[PDB]
């Protein structure tokens, strides 16, 4: 279904635009114009994707779910508009009177001076405030009874001609048809656009006729007449299914009415003082509503409240440009390569699994005797997503959310995805990654010692006479390409404790390269080399 | 980035709508109105998602790629519009003349009757066709030199007051500001909506002022004056950054101009005969363009050109409602359960792999000695997606496309996904599935015997004294739920050869249930029971 709606719109758009082009030049250079029927052509073009004819010469589900509901909604609504206008007119048909022979004479003169066909019907009523038409298979034409009396300024002459032109061209009907089609074609709002364009042009063609049948010195007053027919009426742009002088929802119209309504009034400044402040408070209330923290959309840029030194490790990053953060527990000092980049937030990928698993451990979901689903050491060493998918399913989401909040987990965005950190909604900077892991063991008072240590052992990479190096990689691979070269970890040495996070964005930003890069950096910096 | 743009729009929308509500009632019941500043409020609300402040009380990549490009595009464009209007005015400023004391007297009277502040500037020129303003930090006010001469109908009195009201309220500037903001805020088309609303209302408030400072019997002519200022001018709605009587792109405007242009002309009927047919041919050309075969979007509904009998197997489907097709090679007859449903097209899921693998065999990509990547029997028996993902990567896509075409593979839609049949773009009915597989072995003359037989052996399910039953399951599991219970296959018996396809849509439409259902049906129908 949706593809048709979509492509129907496409069809329309294309055609429409082509036509408009012609419209553009016909008018611009020659004051010529498209025969409006082309808009049917347009419609038809809009309709024809339908042909179930094989002619030639990603979760998409919602696309159709939406298309289906939107459409049915539109049609009942638009149908309602239709029947109301229809009824108005049909009911009005009941109220439509025949003309006196000495009234009929004028109307007939206007049209049949050109021997126009008589397959139309002329009626009048006191219930007609302004010229209006209907169809009923008869092309019902209606004029104000007051206009039948007021046949002394010949506005009516002009009006009828205008109305006639609509009639010659069967405009009433064309519109009716279009509106009906528009209802089913409503998925394309442009049905109204074109409806409108048509109307505009219908009137233009009418104007052409008018001019075609009048003198050069009448052209002027006609234009004035267009104006009189709007100036002198409320702009009750009511008949959405026909024509009337006031049939347009716009500015001049609004303004003129306000003058009609000019019984001078004063709003207590308080009326608007209240509304404006209230609203402002309501806008403030929108601000109170999750103002969409640009801070959260933005990659982290808060100043590291902690000291620190800026590093230059560009030689090691080399072919895989990125950023890197290291921290000394003894000195409470950070060492940061490309701080602007270090502060950038990226989805954690598989490295988050350490948090997921350790949360399961603290909450007594996952344990040592029952670290299995593989065990935790195997699962972590081989990144077994299955193991971890179950762990998320087995941990109350609120436990996880609580920890995200308590220990400042980046943007703490849990998304809606059970594995939201896996190239999805949760994002964290390298700086934040270091801060959080360090605090996880050093400060977290809502997390057991066993969970801290059990997790730690599963991450050992290498060791020597100075230290034990722990960590975890992950690769942000999307649609087969590398985007996030993650490696995180910590070092326990015989003199200090260090925390760190590496992220590659350029070159081949794989988790493996991040591991290699981090180790090389940490060694050169003394972390893995005794300083 | 995009989230801000999106949510900014949301902000706007909300606020806007709230305001409009008030607008609605203030006007509807009391003829009262929002102080336009609320639209700044709106803007601001639109702007504030920006606050990088954490205040409170799926391939998304494209979302931001798009947001980024769209925005930069919009701003250079809108900036261009701005500078042009600005320049027009600044250049015009160069052309703006001072008034004669005996001209100045009138302008000053109009404003300072109310002791309005004099921090404005009044100028004139022959280059002013209609009233217009600028800012320049001075609130430049411009009137036609002809209006300075034509100070005898007091239109100018009315105009200035109108202009003044804009000035009292610093409208020129407000607009300027908005437009500038609108440029950066352009991602929200509603900036123009509100711009416009503001303008509309700016004029309304001006009208309020006018009325506030005039008599009841002047109100009328003012309205007439609004009209005169539009009636008597080309609607060159040019100054997108200011106000003028003609400053609106609409219908009445277009019509009136055409009258000005009324040097009667006739388009050779051919002008439009050509354009209309050409266009029609262009619409036909759009029809020539992939008319989006609704036939292709639609599930298969072509009549089975072959005979057939309709079945009732609803008892077996039972808890898992669906459809089923069986075919007799000897009789060239089909047996169909719920034909309307049998004809429905579904993505093949893993059952397509038989085609993928056999294509690799014929094209000499995959073979017997080298059926491995697992071998083919293991890969097929355990549905090893990895095996099959590589097979698609290793087969020229055109080979596959050729076979889709030659043997009528449903909608033959290869999508863009290397595994397009795996709950993606390729879809086939059960009827089509039977037709295609049967033809694959029976008719396909662009496919070797070895590929046909090698594939066949890998599908054996069960056998007895009457037959060998072959087939393949697959489960349309999406976001963890079952949607497509596939099982396809064929039977080689000692009396006939049969082909079939089962699909479940309701209950638990798993591949396993489809296997069980198919076998049970085939046995009851005599296929797997000697008849
Ligand atoms: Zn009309
Ligand atoms: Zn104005």
């Amino acid at each position: 279904m949706a593809k048709l709606l979509i492509m129907s719109i496409v069809s329309f758009c294309f055609i429409f635009l082509l036509l408009l082009f012609f419209r553009y030049i016909l008018k611009r250079y020659f004051n010529y114009m498209l025969n409006y029927k082309v808009w049917y052509l347009t419609l038809l073009a809009g309709l024809i994707p339908f042909i179930p004819i094989k002619f030639s010469l990603f979760n998409w589900d919602s696309i159709d779910n939406i298309c289906t509901v939107i459409w049915i909604v539109l049609v009942i609504i638009l149908s309602f508009k239709f029947l109301k206008a229809l009824l108005y007119l049909k009911y009005l048909k009941k109220q439509s009177l025949y003309l006196n022979e000495n009234e009929k004479n004028k109307i007939d003169t206007i049209l049949f001076n050109h021997q126009y066909k008589k397959n139309i019907v002329i009626r009048k009523a006191e219930t007609i405030q302004s010229p209006i038409t209907f169809w009923y298979g008869k092309y019902i034409i209606l004029i104000p009874s007051s206009y039948f009396k007021s046949v002394i300024d010949k506005r009516l002459k002009y009006i009828i001609l205008h109305e006639y032109a609509h009639a010659k061209n069967r405009d009433t009907l064309h519109l009716i048809i279009f509106n009906i089609f528009s209802i089913i074609m409503s998925y394309n709002p442009l049905v109204h656009i074109v409806k409108r364009k048509i109307i505009h042009d219908n009137e233009v063609e009418a104007d052409r006729f008018v001019l075609n049948n009048i003198n050069k010195n009448e052209f002027k007053t006609y234009a004035e007449s267009i104006m009189d027919s709007v100036l002198n009426v409320p702009f009750f742009n009511k008949n959405i299914l026909s024509h009337s002088a006031n049939g347009k929802k716009s500015l001049l119209k609004r303004r003129l009415i306000n003058i009609k309504e000019a019984n001078l009034k004063k709003q207590s400044k308080l009326i608007l003082i209240f509304i404006c402040i209230f609203t402002f408070l309501l806008m403030v209330i929108q601000s109170q509503f999750l103002m969409g923290q640009s801070i959260t959309d933005y990659n982290y840029k808060k100043p590291l409240h902690n000291d620190y030194q800026i590093l230059d490790k560009s030689k090691i990053f080399g072919s895989n440009s990125g950023s890197f953060v290291m921290y000394s527990m003894k000195k409470d000092k950070y060492y940061i390569y490309n701080e602007k980049e270090s502060r950038k937030r990226y989805s954690p990928n598989s490295t988050y699994k350490i948090y997921l698993a350790m949360f399961g451990l603290d909450r007594h979901i996952i344990n040592d005797e029952n670290s299995r689903m593989q065990d935790l050491n195997t699962a972590m060493q081989n990144s077994v997503n299955w193991y971890f998918e179950r762990i998320s399913d087995q941990i109350p989401k609120n436990y996880t959310a609580t920890q995200l909040k308590q220990l400042n987990y980046g943007n703490k965005n849990l998304g809606s995805y059970k594995s939201y950190w896996m190239e999805d909604s949760l994002k964290i900077s390298n700086l934040e990654q270091v801060i959080v892991f360090k605090n996880m063991m050093e400060q977290n008072n809502h997390f057991s010692k066993k969970a801290k240590n059990q997790l730690s052992s599963s991450l050992l990479i290498k060791k020597n006479e100075k230290y034990e190096l722990y960590g975890k990689t992950g690769t942000g691979i999307v649609n087969g390409k590398y985007n996030n070269g993650w490696f995180v970890g910590y070092v326990i040495t015989n003199h200090d404790k260090y925390y760190f996070a590496t992220h590659l964005s350029d070159g081949k930003p794989s988790g493996k390269n991040a591991e290699l890069i981090s180790e090389k950096i940490l060694k050169e910096m003394g972390v893995l080399n005794g300083q």
